[PDB]
This record gives structure tokens, C-alpha cells and sequence, in this order.
């Protein structure tokens, strides 16, 4: 029984089926991969992972993400204990299933994939845990799955900030890892 | 003189000497002695060490941390169109005990570090690395590769440097093979 979908690291050097519409519901998501995906990651502004059909090769979803770090100050009320003056985090800046296959799951498998990316950058940096800053057309998503929001007040877009430590992270993976 | 072990600090072993550690620095000793242990647990920074093998001691400390830049900061330094915040990795501090200095032991560690933040690069994409050089150890951070950003050193007196990745990889690849 081979997997439907795959899991990628996203190359600079291809192009899936789809990338270059990308119909994913989020016009500034849209108009990244279409147009600046490639370039990103051969800057290494950011690295990229993607959901690809092995059928098909149809891009299914993305997921971008840096490295950044935050003051103590927007994060006091959720990293509990003494913490330094910085937090290292990974950020997670975008995050998109193409609307064809939304509404089917595919949202948390790209998510699970970077949760277990995550795990990886952990072992060899360590980070307090992921930052985003979510659409409110998907804010209950990521706090469906252990993000906190820390404002109210959208910076630069209607985007707020959400933060989940790495302690909930690698709980999340090893539960989903000794069940099967 | 000894038999030297490349290691990843790991909090639950316990170093002979370790709350001695004299390195020449006193703020880095102090960190050595009762911080950075928890450090590593709290998993506030990671350290690579060097081992003493045929005792234990510590002979080199380095930590370092996940770290975040304003694209003012590498202003000059790094070519082309870069975004609003710069992602590096961190060099927070590097001591190597008096009694084995003069040895080039910090040049090792430094390697070790460079050779650990490829691995790094290759998960987490990274624009290079970057530190406050105290003005004894610029010299010596200049020498490897590093450039002065700023002639400014209001951070505790040490002057911010800076080392993109491009030249990391491209130092770590000028080593060969003839096999």
C-alpha cells in the first residue's frame, strides 16, 4: 500500500504540476509560489515543504519557513520559567493547500510534516518553539492544533501572532509515532 | 599533548573540573561554572566542546544560539536584495582553558562549530553567522574570515561581526580527497 501523497523538501530546480498557478485560496500565498518560490529558497531566505501527489506530481500544498527570534516580552505568559533576554524560534511565514484538495486534511499532514522538520532543527539548534503570523482566515486552524495567540492587533496585515512551544511539538510527534 | 574529543555538550555528564574552568575570561567562566549546564536543559543555547580523553576535562567551550538580524545590520556585507529580518546563527561565547591555550585549540573548535552550522545551513536555511567579538579576540575572528559591521561596541564593549554562509561552506569545501 504505497503513500498517496509525499512529503518534499522543495527543490529550486523543479516545478510541479500546479506551481505556477497555485490556486490556494490566499492571493499573497499565490502570488509566492507562482512567481518567488524559486528564487527564495536559492537565496535561502527561507526552506520549503511540499505536498506533492506521486500520482499526479500536482502541487498540493507548501509551507516556508526561517529563522527568527523574538524578545521575552511578546512571548511572557506562555515560555513558563526563567528565559533569556532573546527566544530563538523557527517562524512559520506561509502555509497553503491548493483549493482543490482543501477541506480534506491535507491543512495538518503539511503541518505534521514541518512539526517532525521541526524535531530535526531542534536537535542540531535549539529553538523554543514555532512562530506565525495567522490570516484570520486561519486562525482557528493553527489553534486547533496547540497555537496560542499572543495579540489581538494585526501587524502590517490582519495577521496576528501565534507561538507554540517545542515542548507540545515533540509531544505531538512521538504520540503519532508510538501509536503505529 | 592530549588526545582531544570533538563532543556536543551534554548536561548529564558531569566534567572533572568544570567548576573550576579558568579561560582568561571571567564573564565566560562564570558561565561555565554554573549556567550553562542548565543552560542546555533549559535548551537556551546548544554548546560543542572539546574533551580532555584521557581525563574528562574540558578543554573548549562554544555556544551558540538560533538568532535573528535587521537587514540595517549586514547593511554593505551581504550582496543583493535581502528581506526585512536576516536569520544567523549566533556565536555567543568561546573560551579554551589557560592550561591548554597557546595550543590553536579555539581555531579547532571554531572549525568544529563551522562544520556544525553546515549542518545546520542544510535544515534550517541560514545567512551566516554572527557575534560580538570582544576587541582581544577580533583579531582573531577578522582572521577567519569575519567582517566588522559596526565600530560601535555598546553591547558590553564588544564590537558585532559577521561571517556569511557562502564563505563557510566554500571554507569547509577547500579541504580534498584523492581517493
Amino acid at each position: 500500500t504505497l503513500p498517496i501523497v509525499l512529503s518534499c523538501n522543495y527543490q529550486s530546480d523543479i516545478t510541479y504540476p500546479g506551481q505556477k498557478q497555485f490556486d490556494c485560496g490566499n492571493p499573497v500565498i499565490d502570488k509566492f509560489v507562482r512567481a518567488s518560490l524559486k528564487k527564495s529558497v536559492r537565496n535561502s531566505d527561507c526552506a520549503a515543504k511540499a505536498l506533492i501527489d506521486r500520482q499526479s506530481g500536482e502541487l498540493i500544498g507548501i509551507c516556508t519557513f526561517t529563522a527568527y527570534s523574538l524578545e521575552k516580552q511578546r512571548v511572557s505568559g506562555v515560555l513558563q520559567g526563567s528565559q533569556p533576554s532573546e527566544i530563538g524560534v523557527v517562524r512559520l511565514v506561509m502555509l497553503g493547500v491548493a483549493r482543490k484538495y482543501q477541506k480534506r486534511g491535507f491543512d495538518q499532514d503539511l503541518l505534521c510534516d514541518f512539526f517532525e522538520h521541526v524535531k530535526i532543527i531542534h536537535q542540531a539548534l535549539p529553538i523554543k518553539g514555532v512562530y506565525l503570523d495567522a490570516d484570520p482566515a486561519a486562525i482557528n486552524f493553527y489553534a486547533r492544533l496547540g497555537f496560542v495567540q499572543l495579540s489581538a492587533t494585526p501587524n502590517a496585515f490582519g495577521a496576528v501572532p501565534m507561538f507554540l512551544a517545542i515542548q507540545h511539538i515533540l509531544a505531538a510527534l512521538e504520540h503519532h509515532h508510538h501509536h503505529h
